[PDB]
C-alpha cells in the first residue's frame, strides 16, 4: 500500500523531533546520529546570591553600596564582591564498542544565547534613584559593563589578577568568596598585580570567585571556548542587541567541539549592566540573567588512557601501601641494572657500558678518565 | 548484557576526568532548564513547530 | 580487527609532547608542528616586584603632573616603555653542505589580554569618587 | 627624522612617548596597533581562545626566526588611576600569546 | 547518569 | 587597492606620481587655556607597476 504520488503534493524534510520536554526527558535512549538541545538559564550572582533569605534578599542581582574605604588597607565584604555563575548539566551515559578501543561522547556544536531582561532597564523611576537634575527623571542604569559566557566539557580554568594586593579580601570560612590568598595560603604578593602562574584555579563553586580577582586564564582552556567583553566608565551608556537568529558555532579549526568530559556540561556566564544610582549619591552595580541553548550530538572518540594501565593504576592507590626501605627517588638504594635481549658475539671488556641515546637508538660508551 | 560502559565507569573514579562542581541548580526540583529537545533522522514538515501532545 | 566493523572516527592531528620550556630542546622531524603559549607582563616605569619599597606600585605609574616650567624633567617611572623577550629555539640543520637549509616560520599567533576583569574594581581605598558619596571612578 | 631610529634592544627602557614602530623597516615582522586619548574616556576590550591571528604575508610567508630566536613585543596601557587627592598614574596588563610555528626549506 | 554512582 | 571598476590604476603622467596628505590628530590644551592644532606624518609605501596604453 502506497499513496498516488501525482495525486498527492510533496513537502519538505525538517529533521525529526523526537520528544520536547523538562530534564527528565535526556534518559531517553537515542541513536548514533541523534542530536540534543538544551534550553536553560542563569541567574546572576553578585554578592546577594539569594531570593530566598527574609532580611536581604531585597537586593538580588545587586550589590550593596560600593564606597573606597579612604583608608588603607580596603576590607570589602561578600556582598560587594559580585562574582561568576556557573552550572552543570549531567548528560546520559552512551555506548562503547571495546572490541575497537573506542567509545562516544557528547560535543558541543552551537550555543544560541542572549541576556535576558534588557528590557527592565528603561526604569528611570525607582524611588531612590538619584535624578540627573532639579525636578527631573533618573538616572538610567548605565556605567561598568562586563559581559562573558563560557561553554566546555570541564571547569572553566581561572587566572588571579587583583588591582591591588594590599587588599585584604575575607577569609574562606565554609562559605564566602575564594580568593589568592585561599589557592596560594599566602598573602598575595605584589607579583599578583602582574601575571602569576602561582595563582591559578578551576572554577568549581558559584558566587565564591569574584571577577576582581579572577580572569579566564587562555593558556589552559582549550577545551572550552569562552567570549568577553567590558566598558568602564562613570556614567557611560550600556548598549545590548539581542534576538533568536544569531547563533554561534563552537567547533575549532580542527573540526571538533568542547567534549564533555565526565559527560557534564559545563556553563559560566555573568553580565554586568551598571550602576544603580541612588538618592543618596551611593552606587551599587547590578546584572541580569542570560540564555543557553546549546546543541549537542554524539561523537565517537578512541579511548586516550587504555583500560589495562588504569586498572593497576588504581588498584595499587586502593591496595594497602608498603612502607619499605627506599627504592626509588634520589636516596634509591640501588646499585645496577642491567637489561639483556638476544645473543651477541663475545665483546672484549666485560666492564662494558651500553645505554639508549636521547633518539632511541643504540649506544655503546666509550670509556673517559672519571675526573 | 553489561549495560554499562566500562571506560566511562571507571573514569568517574579519577578526578581530573570526571570533574564535579557546585553550580546552579540544574537538576531537581529547582532544575533551570525550560525546555530539551532531542532530534534524529528526518520526517515530513509539521505545521505547528510547538507540538503539543 | 574487523576494519570496516570498527566505527569511524575522525583524524586529528597527533599530539607528540606537551610541556614547559624544557620541550625546545627537544628535536623532532620535518613535517613538524610547534605551538608556543607564554606571556609577558607590563612595563609602566615600575618594573619589578621584587623591590623593597617601590614596588607596591607595580604595573603602575608614580603621579603624572605637568612641571609648569620649562624644561621637562621627567623620572623613568612616569615613562612607560614597550615589553619585550626573546625565546631561545633549537637548530635545525646539522649538515650545512646541502643545498637547502631550513628555518623556522610563524604562521599564526593567538593573542588576549590577561587580567581584563580586574578593571570593575572601583573600591580602592584611595580611589577618588564620581561624587560626593559615590563610588571609585573606574580606571578610565 | 630618518635618523632617529633604533632596534627593540632591551625591555622597559624605549619609551612609548618617543619611540613608534617604524613602518618602513620592519619588513620581517607583523605588529599590530590600537589607540585611545581622552581624560575620563571609556576603556573597551574584548577577548576570547577563538580569535587568531594569521601571520602570513600576501606572498603566502610569515616572519623567518632567524638565527633560532622568536621576537614578540607588546604593551598595553588600560587607563588612569583617579587617586582622592586629584593625582593620576597610568596602569598595564599582560598579554597572552600562543604562537603557532613550522618548517620552511629556504 | 555517572552522578547518581555515588 | 587602487585599482577601479576596470582593473585600471592612476596612470603617472609626466613619469611621476603624486601624493597628498594631511592628518590631524587634536589639540594641546596649554595650561593657560589656549589651544593649537598638531599633526603626525604618513608612511608610504605605493607598489606600483608597468602598463602598455
Ligand atoms: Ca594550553
Ligand atoms: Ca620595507
Amino acid at each position: 500500500c502506497i499513496p498516488k504520488p501525482g495525486c498527492c503534493p510533496n513537502v519538505a524534510s525538517v529533521p525529526k523531533l523526537l520528544v520536547k520536554g523538562g530534564v527528565e526527558v535526556l534518559s531517553v535512549v537515542t541513536g548514533e546520529d541523534s542530536i540534543t538541545q538544551i534550553e536553560l538559564y542563569l541567574n546572576p550572582r553578585m554578592g546577594v546570591n539569594s531570593p530566598d533569605l527574609p532580611t536581604t534578599s531585597n537586593w538580588y542581582t545587586y550589590t550593596y553600596d560600593l564606597q573606597p574605604k579612604g583608608s588603607s588597607p580596603d576590607q570589602p565584604i561578600k556582598e560587594n564582591l559580585p562574582a561568576y555563575s556557573v552550572a552543570r548539566v549531567s548528560l546520559p551515559m552512551l555506548n562503547e564498542d571495546i572490541t575497537c578501543d573506542t567509545l562516544q561522547m557528547w560535543e558541543a556544536i552551537s550555543v544560541k544565547t542572549e541576556v535576558v531582561g534588557i528590557s527592565s532597564l528603561i526604569n528611570v523611576h525607582y524611588w531612590d534613584m538619584k535624578r540627573v537634575h532639579d525636578y527631573g527623571a533618573g538616572i538610567p542604569v548605565s556605567g561598568v559593563n562586563y559581559h562573558m559566557f563560557a561553554i566546555g566539557g570541564e571547569p572553566l580554568d581561572l587566572q588571579g589578577l587583583v588591582l591591588d594586593y594590599q587588599t585584604q579580601y575575607p577569609k574562606t570560612t565554609n562559605g564566602g568568596p575564594i580568593t589568592i590568598e585561599t589557592v596560594l595560603g599566602r598573602k598575595m604578593t605584589p607579583k599578583n598585580q602582574g601575571l602569576d602562574p602561582q595563582a591559578k584555579a578551576k572554577l568549581d563553586k558559584d558566587g565564591n570567585y569574584p571577577i576582581e580577582v579572577w580572569c579566564p586564564d587562555p593558556s589552559k582552556n582549550e577545551n572550552s571556548r569562552y567570549y568577553g567583553s567590558i566598558q568602564t566608565g562613570s556614567q557611560t551608556p550600556t548598549v545590548l542587541q539581542f534576538s533568536n537568529t544569531l547563533t554561534t558555532v563552537l567547533l575549532d579549526e580542527n573540526g571538533v567541539g568542547p567534549l564533555c568530559k565526565g559527560d557534564g556540561l559545563f556553563i559560566s556566564c555573568a553580565d554586568i549592566v551598571g550602576f544603580l544610582f541612588k538618592t543618596s549619591g551611593k552606587m551599587a552595580l547590578h546584572g541580569l540573567p542570560r540564555y543557553f541553548n546549546v546543541t549537542l550530538r554524539k561523537r565517537w572518540v578512541k579511548n586516550p588512557y587504555p583500560v589495562v594501565n588504569l586498572i593497576n593504576s588504581l588498584f595499587s592507590n586502593l591496595m594497602p601501601k608498603v612502607s619499605g626501605q627506599p627504592m626509588e627517588g634520589k636516596d634509591n638504594q640501588v646499585e645496577e641494572v642491567r637489561i639483556y635481549e638476544g645473543s651477541e658475539q663475545l665483546p672484549g671488556d666485560p666492564d662494558i657500558v651500553r645505554f639508549l641515546d636521547k633518539f632511541g637508538q643504540e649506544k655503546t660508551v666509550y670509556p673517559k678518565p672519571s675526573v
